[PDB]
């Protein structure tokens, strides 16, 4: 893992795997300052396709067209834990990622994650594996009425989480331990959730985003409001400082923090890319969080702060939310729609986003809770 | 007037930095792009859906761009007057041909810019050689005498030949040579309804006839009668989507205005890092028949210095080390001194600081 590494300047190519809507939107900052796009996605309709000079279509675990991406690229960057450890452990040797191996290797599978934070001494919600039957006897033992049970490796938004409050749920649980080796945890009380997005560079090089505030609908991020109403920037600023003496990153990545009923900060999980929590950063600050990322992984100076410009309500929109709202949203050019462009709806898909600029944070809150339902 | 959603497909003539910062816009909002230009390697083409290569006089390109696109916007003077006249007949196309027509003739638009009210500087034509004689009596030393068609000062009797020289086969247009203490820009966006909406007030610095330095605020306070004229300009010509009004200001105060640009113009890209809305998010809006804004705020004060090529053979060794510079690269492959290449946007609290060091900065080149 090199602290130091090359310096890109403009007209270089930038590899992204992965052309969701996050590499779109990293794809559109690389093309506003000057470098090329080539971007890797198994889908033909991937968002990000018509924003990059070269679109290569293969699946994330395909060695020739990754290596073919290596070929095209300067650099080459991630815009999900899809790919495979080991994978890209053979790019990094080969090629230029400055982002390393080891961040993916070890924030893919939850019992990894966890450990670490742990062992990094950061404050994790109290954890055991659950691969086996008979280990949620041990669950029930060490963590207590009541905890939930994640799967490790495929989880997005909510998804393979068995919440258990008594033992007549017990039955729901095994249903998923039967199928896929998994993680339990005590399900605390929590008052608020909030995240930290953060870009590491060259040399060292570290910056900060406002602390945003979240709070998630069916397991889903729904709203993220900018500055977090709840004052534990410091404490997540040591928690990062910790986790960074364990876990290399290059460019941007966020941690999710739970705050109890009691106003105590744990570590949740880190996403070692963008993060859905931050896409307020493209109206609010003077940087987004995929200005930066650029700026990071082509091996550019950071800015020493972020500086919100203006307070934020940004709200994701999944599909039955294009349903709802679709034919208000041409009276409404304060939302500042962003649509990603995929193809077919569904109900829970996030389609796109609106970032709301308001000084009247707590209001603009209300007015979305009304929209929303 | 079509109101257009998401997933429907904008058509852009002309692929530069305008065009392409249109695109980046209209696909982070959810519409496809077309982009038609002459030129493989135009900046405008990997940020659109479909890219057509054709001269912007290709009348059978245009029609295939009109068959793809649901509305057609022209990023720069590039067409002809009949010829996007046909077009918009033919095809949606919100901003018309009027501007354009008007634009293409600089008596027309001095003479009709005159019988709209708005301050112009005291013109006369000059078509004969006899006429110049005219000119001295009204407009005096000095006056500047400038071709009718397409796109020559003259102070005292030594540059008469020369001038004499042009109305020679070439009919032309003379205007009084103002003394210039500033000038400005009104960067303004009109949508369906009569919305209309303005970005604050820019203040314009050109070297070599090329824009060079823009500051917002503007250090002069003349937004109430800019914005005047900008309505009055708004009864007698038609735009929809962004358009740029750049005036004079002479040294005894006095507003006048300059040109027109139908369209996004170099003046107002600050207002991507520096306002809630670019002039590029609101060009789209009103383009697509969405409503607009009701106001632009200044989140920021803005400095922004444009990149030609011989500022980027200056600078871009230290690009690198500046991340505050916020670096526009338009991706334009053949580097030229004084081409267009690029552009930086300093957001800052002290404006006449900024404005020192980039001075500073940019001396090397000029
Ligand atoms: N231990 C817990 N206690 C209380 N709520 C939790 C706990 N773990 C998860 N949640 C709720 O579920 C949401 C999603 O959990 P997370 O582990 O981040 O899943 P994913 O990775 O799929 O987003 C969290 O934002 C939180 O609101
Ligand atoms: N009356 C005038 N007094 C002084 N300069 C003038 C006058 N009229 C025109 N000019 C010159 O012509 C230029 C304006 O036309 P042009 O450069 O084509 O448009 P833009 O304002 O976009 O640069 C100015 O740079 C100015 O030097
Ligand atoms: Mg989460
Ligand atoms: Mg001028």
């Amino acid at each position: 893992n090199a602290m130091n590494f090359n310096k890109l300047k403009f007209g270089a190519t930038i590899g992204i795997i992965g052309g969701g809507q996050l590499g779109k939107m990293m794809a559109q900052s690389a093309q506003k300052m000057g470098y090329k796009v080539v971007v890797l996605d198994p889908s033909e309709d991937c968002p990000c396709r018509y924003v990059a000079h070269e679109f290569i279509q293969a699946k994330y675990d395909d060695e020739k067209a990754l290596n073919q991406l290596g070929q095209k690229c300067d650099v080459i960057t991630y815009e999900f834990e899809n790919i495979s450890a080991q994978q890209l452990k053979l790019l990094c040797e080969k090629y230029n990622i400055p982002q390393g191996y080891q961040a993916i290797q070890l924030l893919q599978d939850r019992l990894t994650e966890k450990e670490t934070l742990k062992s990094a001494g950061t404050k994790v919600v109290p954890f055991i594996s659950v691969k086996e039957s008979t280990d949620i006897d041990k669950a029930i033992e060490t963590l207590g009425y009541p905890f939930i049970v994640k799967t490790r490796f495929g989880g997005y938004d909510g998804k393979g989480q068995v919440l258990i409050n008594n033992e007549k749920d017990l039955q729901e649980g095994f249903k998923l331990i039967e199928t896929s080796e998994c993680v339990a945890e005590k399900y605390l009380n929590i008052k608020k959730e909030v995240s930290l997005t953060v870009t590491r560079g060259n040399n060292n090089q570290i910056t900060f985003f406002p602390l945003q505030e979240n709070e998630h609908r069916n397991q889903i991020l729904f709203k993220t409001i900018v500055p977090a109403r709840i004052d534990k920037t410091a404490e997540a600023k040591e928690q990062v400082n910790k986790i960074i003496q364990s876990i290399h990153f290059i460019g941007t990545f966020t941690v999710e923090f739970f705050i109890d009923s009691n106003n105590q900060l744990y570590v949740n999980e880190i996403a070692p890319r963008p993060h859905n929590s931050g896409h307020y950063s493209i109206e609010a600050c003077d940087y987004s969080q995929f200005d930066t990322h650029i700026l990071a992984v082509t091996g550019q100076s950071l800015p020493n702060s972020i500086e919100l410009l203006k307070p934020a309500v940004m709200m994701n929109l999944l599909g039955k939310d294009l349903d709802l709202l679709e034919n208000e949203f041409n009276e409404h050019p304060e939302w500042h729609l962003h649509i990603y462009g995929k193809s077919e709806r569904k109900d829970s898909r996030k389609m796109g986003h609106m970032t709301v600029l308001t000084n009247d944070v707590n209001q603009t809150e209300q007015d979305m809770y009304a929209k929303f339902e």
